[PDB]
């Protein structure tokens, strides 16, 4: 996919896991994936919208909160 | 943090983006580092009752439906 397998399942490891699956962590990073693709969408939304080519951090914020 | 911004700054891309900017990319992956913790939590949750160290798939299918 594109997000790293390595630094989801260190987050796991940090919210008290002992030891954590490939598997687990592969799939929360796909889910992870497929979340920022649909904030991102709606974030690109808000760029063009605004007659912007670049999406800024209040379109970000925006799309996350929502 | 943990996740990388360059693959979080390419998803936004792939959602239709023509630019984006480094902190927009930076404050998208933060949050989804938040949200993954929160997630993970939750399965650390289930896997801990099921007496078991090792957070797996099916925990994680769980965390992330809730």
């Amino acid at each position: 996919g594109e997000l790293p397998i390595a630094p989801v399942d260190r987050l796991i490891r940090k919210a008290g896991a002992e030891r954590v699956s490939e598997q687990a962590a592969k799939v929360l990073a796909e889910y992870l994936e497929e979340y920022a693709i649909e904030i991102a969408k709606k974030a690109v939304e808000f760029a063009r919208h605004a007659g912007r080519k670049t999406v800024k951090v209040e379109d970000i914020k925006l799309a996350i909160k929502s």
